[PDB]
C-alpha cells in the first residue's frame, strides 16, 4: 500500500528531525559516552572482553538485563548501580524531551 | 460494577479505535517485522529452535529479558545491541504517539 | 520538616484520588486479573507452586525479569509472549491515562 | 561543538533546577528510603552481603533484574512482589511529574 510507505516516510521523517535537534543530540551523545563508559569500566575492572562489557553495558542501561553474568566485584556492583540512575535519567531526559516535542 | 463494565468496553472501544491510526498500524507491523527478524536471526545465527528464538526476540524487544539464555557469539551479541535499541525506538514512537494524540 | 510531610501527604491525596477514578479503576483490575490468571497459568502448565507462579507472573509483567525461571513448555513461551504484550498494553494505558490527566 | 556545550549545561541546569521541586524531592526521598529498606530486607530475610542486597534492591526496583540471584524464600518472594510494585508506583510519579512541568 501507497498509503502505508507515505506514512512510513513522513514518521521517517519526522524522527530524523529530532537528529537535528541539540537537546536530543546531547542526550544521544550522552547515551553512546555512557554506553562507552560502561564498556571500558566493565572491561577493567570485571574483565569482560570488550564486546561482553559493551553487550552488558547496553543491557543494563536498557534495563533489559543480562541472565547470565552479574558484576563479581563490589566496586563493579557499585558502580552498575549509579550506571543505572545515569540510565533512568537519561530515559527521562528522553522522555521529558518527547513531551516538550507535543506542545 | 456496571460502572465498571461500561468503563471497560468505552475504555476497549478507544483502543481497538486506535487501531485505526495509520501511524499506530505502522509502528505495529514494524514490530512484528522487528519480531519476525529477530525469530529468523537467532534461529540462525545462535541455532535455537524457533519458538526459543521468537521468545528471546520478545523478551529482550521489551526488556523482559531471558533469565537463562544470552548469545553466545559476536554476532549475536551486536545484533542483539541494535535489535534493543531498535525496541526502544518503537516505544518511544508509540510514547510519542499516545502523546500526540493527549494534545489536539 | 512539615513542609515535607504536607507535601508528601498532598501527594498521597493526588494518589488516591485516582483509585476512584473509573478507567483507573478498570486498568488497576485487569492487571490484577492478569496476575491471577499468570499465577494459574504457570501454576497449572509450568508446575510451579502458586507463590513462584505469582512471582513469575509479576517479575514478568513488569519487565524486571527472573534470572533463574525461564518457561519450559512450548505452551508456557507462547503465553508468556501474549502475557508480555498484555502487561505492555496495560502500562500504555497507565501512561495514557497520566498523560490525559495532565491535560 | 560550542552549541553542543552550551545546550548540555542548559539542560544540565533544568535538571539541578528540578533538584528543587518539594515534589521531585520527597519522590527521591522515597525513592532511597525504599532502597534501603530493601537493603535491609534481603541482607536481613535473605542472607545476602549488604553490598548484595543493595544491587538486587536496585536491579529490581528499576526493572533491569539480576541473571543470578532470585530471592530463596516465600517472604523474599512476597516482598519483592510488594517491592517491584513500589517502584511501578514510583516511576509514574516522575512521569506524572515530568507530565505536568511540561503542560502548565
Ligand atoms: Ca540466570
Ligand atoms: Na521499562
Ligand atoms: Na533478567
Ligand atoms: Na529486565
Ligand atoms: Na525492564
Amino acid at each position: 500500500m501507497l498509503s502505508f510507505l507515505l506514512t512510513l516516510k513522513r514518521m521517517l521523517r519526522a524522527c530524523l528531525r529530532a537528529w537535528k535537534d541539540k537537546e536530543f543530540q546531547v542526550l544521544f551523545v550522552l547515551t553512546i559516552l555512557t554506553l562507552i563508559s560502561g564498556t571500558i569500566f566493565y572491561s577493567t575492572v570485571e574483565g569482560l572482553r570488550p564486546i561482553d562489557a559493551l553487550y552488558f553495558s547496553v543491557v543494563t542501561l536498557t534495563t533489559v538485563g543480562d541472565g547470565n553474568f552479574s558484576p563479581q566485584t563490589d566496586f563493579g556492583k557499585i558502580f552498575t548501580i549509579l550506571y543505572i540512575f545515569i540510565g533512568i535519567g537519561l530515559v527521562f531526559g528522553f522522555i521529558h524531551k518527547l513531551a516538550v516535542n507535543v506542545q
